């Protein structure tokens, strides 16, 4: 019989990025993602603070991680210099950090355990157990943490698209199963909780884009995270309807493309991928550059190639821009920099369709069928900035959650249990590293 149970964001909000959720059951710890946030000079990526994991290092049993975004998975090598627990992830989630590790040189001996919708952990205290979300990666897994009170689930970054299917598909019967058998608390994805309605469905998405770029007289240039495989394979598949050859810019999406290409997740036809340096070499109209950062930060690449500052390939007069990321506060400076920086360039940005409502985290209604799923007794509403966590509690609100049982939370905060009240009366060290 469970006790004591402890909730505490380390990130991941107060803003989008950097998730990372520590949830106790007594003497058993686990952390829930452990993301990284790019700089709003002087800092390349910043991390949580995990001091108070390490001074209770100890009872840490097992880092569980959603999904192989950056936001989800960017400071697990840096953790693991600090600890060594056991890292749960999906096959994909797993080769990814593996290649983070690769990338960093770091030698150390790491525990990966490979998870999927079957498996079950068994801990001291519970077990845990995993669900197929929806999101812009494939093998995108929420948790759930059984507990004598009843199951803590936390569903990472998620959507609901019935466009997509495969390795993209939600458990939506396992889910139902988990919200009949008793959910004590739900720790839910924000992002875009102030956004009204449905995200437009990618097949709708990828019609609109390929409407875009038929347009384009020059070279494309497509701005987007590493991690997007499901714009990625928009673009491999427009390319080829276009007779445009694509190449990649950045290394994150070439050691992520070759990873998700040997496990089979990519439909590419031959004679389509070209390497950068051979680019030069086709008429500007037969080409999309797909560009990230070195470090994955798309729009930092942007922002050099806009400057003619980058080191391998700079925006030209004509060039158009398909920029495929939504805006946080952190990020917003940079992007309204780099667009103004793109036209004095000569560049064209293709405007977003005003119909078109392009994410990889559910609006409102998608928030609501999760909640209306799940049926949760206290709600926590994360990842994201304070008023997207407003928004996203209002939600809870109208499917029926007692208001007194939804907890606004800021990094550090601890909410707790004791079998009879939730309260929020405690803070631990929170911050962040600059690394």
């Amino acid at each position: 019989k469970n006790k004591d149970i402890r909730i505490i964001p380390l990130g991941g909000v107060g803003e989008i990025a950097k998730n990372m959720y520590i949830v106790e059951v007594d003497d058993e710890m686990f952390m829930l993602d452990a993301g990284l946030m790019f700089p709003e000079l002087g800092v390349d990526i910043v991390i949580p603070d995990i001091q108070y994991v390490i001074e209770n290092k100890e009872r840490l049993k097992g880092i569980f991680l959603t999904h192989g975004h950056e936001h989800a998975i960017g400071a697990v090598s840096y953790v693991l210099e600090q600890i060594d627990a056991p890292v749960y992830g999906s096959k994909l989630t797993i080769a990814l950090v593996k290649e983070a590790m690769k990338a960093r040189n770091i030698k150390k001996k790491v525990r990966y355990y490979t998870v999927n919708h079957d498996s079950i952990m068994r801990f001291k205290n519970v077990n845990v157990s995993f669900f197929n979300t929806t999101h812009s990666i494939p093998d995108s897994l929420g948790v759930c943490i059984h507990t004598s009170y009843g199951s803590i689930v936390y569903t990472g970054a998620f959507k609901f698209d019935q466009s997509l299917h495969g390795h993209y598909a939600p458990d939506l019967k396992r889910m139902a199963e988990i919200g009949d058998e008793g959910v004590f608390a739900l720790i839910s994805d924000s992002t875009e909780a102030e956004k009204p309605g449905y995200n437009t469905p990618e097949n709708i998405i990828e019609h609109h884009m390929y409407d875009a770029f038929a347009k384009v007289k020059g070279r494309l240039i497509v701005s987007c995270y590493a991690s997007n495989f499901v714009r990625i394979q928009q673009v491999l598949n427009i390319a080829s309807q276009l007779n445009r050859k694509v190449s990649f810019l950045g290394r994150s999406l070439e050691s992520s493309f070759n990873i998700a290409r040997k496990m089979g997740y990519f439909d590419i036809p031959k004679d389509l991928l070209i390497p950068i340096n051979e680019v030069e070499n086709y008429p500007k109209n037969e080409v999309i550059i797909i560009a990230t950062g070195m470090q994955g930060e798309p729009v930092e690449a942007l922002s050099q190639m806009a400057r003619k500052k980058h080191k391998i390939m700079n925006i030209e007069e004509g060039d158009s821009i398909f920029l495929a990321i939504t805006a946080s506060a952190n990020m917003e400076v940079i992007i309204a920099d780099t667009l103004n920086e793109l036209v004095r360039a000569g560049a064209h940005i293709i405007p977003n369709n005003k119909k078109i409502h392009a994410s990889s985290h559910g609006c409102m209604e998608e928030l609501k069928m999760m909640l209306n799923i799940m049926k949760p007794e206290y709600f926590v509403p994360v990842q994201g900035e304070f008023k997207m966590q407003i928004a996203h509690a209002k939600l809870a609100a109208e499917t029926g959650v007692a208001p007194e049982k939804i907890f606004l939370v800021e990094k550090g905060d601890v909410i707790s249990y004791n079998g009879k009240d939730m309260i929020l009366n405690e803070k631990v060290q929170s911050g962040n590293i600059l690394i």
